[PDB]
DNA sequence: TTTT
DNA sequence: TTTTTTT
């Protein structure tokens, strides 16, 4: 048969309506044997109204139109290109629909003979990318797009990222066999006749790169590492000039102080705090410091730090510059928890034919190609999200391990002889021993942004009960005979009616009705937690807000739970001979789901500290309850005080009151704990101003409207870019969109707090040297900042935490005075870090919270200033200040 | 999510 | 013995 042709479709449409909206653009790239060899582009014209959105959207306006042809006229032409191809697409769905439709009002019969859909390829090719947008994939993918959204780019780019794809389906055939077999299960387009082609046009041939056939998994062999060649004999000094020089950095005296710092502490195996605030240094510090301990004594070192751009800059950005110092060729590992890695059992996922989500069956074919690629087997760099995370972290949460399973968390175990640094983050070092076990692997470990550390140790302290959980639970135990395990059930019963197996009788009747049962007790149970939900404080606010509820008695919640708990057992004791595989995993299924329940119950009969959860008021599908189940003063301590030698703490802002008492407290016995600490205080200048109103959110209009006057006020005397802190949504919109109104902000873009693609906000912000502002929210930390001339930082206010903080909710019953020992060293910690960041050029601060001046504490915020120039006055002061900075 |  | 909504 001559070889299959692929027409590639894309159009640009006026809206989403299948019914009432036309064809603006198709764009076509036809493929044959991995290669182009036509492409079609005509726009279409449309007697419509083309709304502004897309137009904005398609960069497609409505005077390009009017010589187009309509699309009836290319409609026999098109046809007669595409009416014995392949059809292609992303989401063929909206594509092929349209298309059909359009060729329908023609006269004309499409009905093609085999469909793709490109984004079910692309989720199996590429299973590890972020998004499977087209634009941001093809860029993933070394995909030059000369314009986006035009239907001839986004044709061919589609094209091209398909024949990737093709490509890399080229490995081996008891692998390809496997695909061909999933892909039917696809239920979805016609693909497999790709695969069946693949296999017949074979070409046998054993590669040693990719391991044995584990099982029937096919899978690619870790490469361990080696002994490290680490040939210096010199002092750690003579090692920092060597390498300043050699980086064509600039050399700094406490940088390399630093460092002898850390070497010291270590080869004692002590217990440091060390408050730094440092810049870039610090990255390059620790690598020396570590890298000196074991050319000293072969020891290794853990560093755990906060974020992935800290962890990164000094993984991949700060290794191979220190790795041309020398040979060096050092070796670090991000050392992820137990969970976080694969254990080759998916075939436990593969052997479940079951499955008919879909999406699974998805994930099936992902597993199957991304075990064949990852170095790490790092779960979370196969990004996964909604159900297919949800399955994924269900079955691994009961997975019983087998006697020999090959699991990529012992490549760590195995290894660490041989990282001298290895690298994670603080929420996996605080993981218990059988989630996490480093304590076992490194015995020296460097805590960065450590003040952040009790935030983590917040959420591995509490469990949950999840609506949505519980929901996918009973999803995967059906509640009729047509239903997953009751389905099974069926054939095991019906096997024993009437192909005779020697399986005891089974009332499926009963199991579909005591399954019932069990769907009503559990609605029952989220509906008297949800009235005293509905009956709690309401905050209308667009973005959609946690209306995290602390007011309620726990007594009918656990009669509804007593209740569920019961006939749990109940339909479990109806299989007690539970001999055969599928009334087995029936019963550990309903058995898991009983201990979810059991333990809340458990927690919630003990009396401990407990609280509801809810996500939208109007929908009563997302409720959760939590209950604090231990302690964090206990979870720093046990899991990370009491389970290191050398434990050296390093942070921008570990110093309270000079004093670091306020952060020992937690550790308590508190065992000796050595102390240390490490220009720009003078090149900064803080301003208090006095014109500015208290803080009273009765009235936020003129605190608000006092922020924008001297946003005005500095944006006008100089244009350097600025940066106003806020701790507040309704405040932060509030000058957002006060700042767009007047035409001062004419040439200067603003920007708010967006979760998705944050970074994004800051590439733009320095897109542009002087025209550029920002509010945002409790974000302090992160951000550092660039730009010439002058500099500006506006806090709106102390950065306190309400009693209404579930962090303070938390965390009240595990303080005598909750205000005294925490929220104030936090909000004092939180308000010096968007200073620490500010200084720097030279630049000035703007605290509008007169707190700072006329309240009993204001002695631990003015402390965080003492090495600053701090001044009061009006606009006009501030004026002056603002032209005498620039002399 | 992922296509206008 | 002092305080208001993100990450
Ligand atoms: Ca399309
Ligand atoms: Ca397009």
């Amino acid at each position: 048969m001559g070889m299959a042709t692929y027409a590639v479709v894309d159009l640009e449409t006026t809206g989403n309506q299948l019914d009432f909206d036309d064809i603006i653009q198709i764009g076509i790239t036809f493929v044959r044997n991995n290669q182009i060899i036509d492409t079609y582009h005509s726009m279409i014209r449309t007697n419509l109204e083309i709304p502004p959105f897309i137009q904005a959207l398609t960069s497609i306006e409505e005077n390009m139109l009017q010589q187009a042809p309509y699309f009836n006229q290319v409609a026999q032409e098109i046809y007669d290109k595409i009416k014995d191809c392949i059809f292609v697409a992303h989401n063929v769905d909206f594509d092929l629909n349209f298309i059909k439709k359009a060729f329908k009002d023609c006269n004309i019969q499409y009905r093609p003979k085999k469909v793709i859909d490109t984004l079910e390829i692309f989720k199996i090719a590429f299973p590890t990318d972020k998004s499977y947008q087209l634009s941001e994939l093809a860029e993933a993918h070394g995909i030059t797009l000369a314009n986006a959204h035009r239907a001839d780019e986004d044709a061919a780019t589609t094209a091209k990222l398909m024949i990737l794809a093709f490509e890399k389906f080229e490995k081996l055939p008891l692998d390809t066999l496997k695909q061909l077999y999933y892909l039917s299960k696809q239920l979805k387009y016609d693909l497999y006749d790709i695969f069946f082609e693949m296999v017949r046009q074979y070409d046998a041939k054993p590669l040693d790169k990719f391991y044995e056939k584990f099982e029937q998994i096919i899978y690619r062999k870790q490469v361990d590492f080696k002994k490290p060649t680490t040939n210096y004999n010199g002092s750690l000094k003579s090692l920092y000039r060597k390498a300043v020089d050699q980086l064509g950095l600039t050399y700094r005296p406490q940088q390399l102080y630093l460092a002898e710092t850390i070497l010291d502490q270590l080869m004692h195996s002590e217990k440091a705090m060390i408050e730094a605030s440092l810049g870039s240094g610090k990255s390059l510090a620790y690598l020396l410091a570590a890298l000196m301990y074991n050319i000293e004594t072969g020891k290794h070192v853990m560093i755990s730090t906060n974020t992935k751009l800290l962890q990164s800059q000094l993984l991949e950005k700060d290794i191979p510059a220190m790795n041309e110092a020398l040979n060096f060729k050092i070796n670090a590992l991000l050392i992820k928890s137990k969970s976080d890695y694969i254990s080759l059992g998916l075939i436990s996922q593969i052997l479940k034919d079951d499955t008919s989500n879909y999406e699974v069956n998805i994930l099936k074919m992902q597993l199957l190609i991304w075990i064949t690629e990852t170095p790490s087997g790092d779960i979370q760099e196969l990004n996964l999200k909604g159900g297919q995370k949800m399955y994924f972290d269900q079955k691994i949460e009961t997975y019983v391990p087998a006697r020999h399973d090959v699991h990529y968390y012992n490549f760590i175990k195995r290894n660490a002889q041989n990282i001298q640094i290895g690298i994670t983050n603080h929420a996996h070092l605080i993981h218990s021993d059988v989630e996490n076990s480093i304590y076992q692997l490194f015995d020296d470990c460097i805590v960065d942004e450590a003040h952040r550390l009790p935030d983590y140790a917040l959420n591995q302290v509490t469990n949950e009960l999840s609506y949505a959980d519980i929901k996918y639970q009973l999803g995967l135990i059906g509640k009729n005979e047509n239903e997953k395990l009751l389905k099974a059930i069926d054939q095991l019963e019906k096997q024993r009616i009437l192909e005779k197996l020697d399986i005891a009788p089974i009332d499926i009747f009963g199991l579909k009705a005591s399954m019932n049962e069990i769907h009503e007790l559990n609605e029952q149970l989220f509906s008297t937690i949800f009235t005293i939900i509905n009956d709690s404080d309401v905050y209308d606010d667009d973005i959609h807000r946690f209306h995290n509820v602390f007011t309620f008695e726990t007594k009918d919640i656990l009669k509804d739970l007593h209740a569920i708990i019961d006939k749990l057992n109940k339909t479990l004791e109806i299989f007690n001979g539970i001999s055969h595989k599928t009334v087995k995993s029936l019963r550990k299924q309903l058995l898991y789901l009983k201990d979810k329940f059991k333990n809340i119950e458990q927690s919630l009969k003990a009396g401990h500290t407990s609280f509801i959860s809810i996500k939208n008021l109007s929908q009563k599908s997302t409720i959760r309850l939590y209950v604090k189940d231990y302690a964090v003063k206990d979870v720093l301590t046990k899991q990370v005080l009491e389970k290191f030698k050398s434990l050296i703490f390093i942070s921008g802002t570990l110093k309270f009151n000079h004093s670091f008492e306020a952060f020992k407290q937690l550790f308590n016995k508190d065992v000796h704990f050595n102390t240390f600490e490490v220009q720009s205080a003078k090149n900064t200048s803080v301003f208090i101003p006095s014109d500015v109103a208290s803080y009273q959110y009765k009235n936020i209009d003129e605190y608000v409207a006092s922020i924008v006057s001297y946003i005005i006020e500095y944006t006008t005397i100089t244009s350097s870019k600025c940066l106003v802190l806020f701790t507040s949504y309704k405040m932060m919109h509030m000058v957002q969109d006060m700042l767009n109104e007047l035409p001062e902000f004419e040439d200067y873009v603003v920007l708010t707090q967006q979760q998705n693609q944050n970074y994004k906000i800051v590439q733009q912000f320095n897109n542009f040297d002087k025209a550029i502002l920002l509010g945002t929210s409790t974000f302090f930390e992160g951000f550092d900042f660039q730009a010439n001339g002058i500099k500006c930082v506006m806090i709106a206010k102390l950065p306190f935490m309400n009693k209404h903080n579930a962090k303070y909710w938390l965390m009240d019953s595990e303080f005598t005075s909750t205000f005294k020992e925490y929220v104030l060293p936090d909000a004092v910690t939180r308000f010096r870090q968007g200073l620490g960041r500010l200084i720097r050029d030279r630049g000035i601060i703007v605290s509008f919270d007169d707190r700072l001046i006329n309240s009993n504490y204001k002695n631990f915020f003015e402390q965080t200033l003492e090495n600053y120039r701090q001044k009061k006055g009006d606009i006009q002061q501030f004026g002056k200040l603002l032209r005498q900075i620039q002399k």
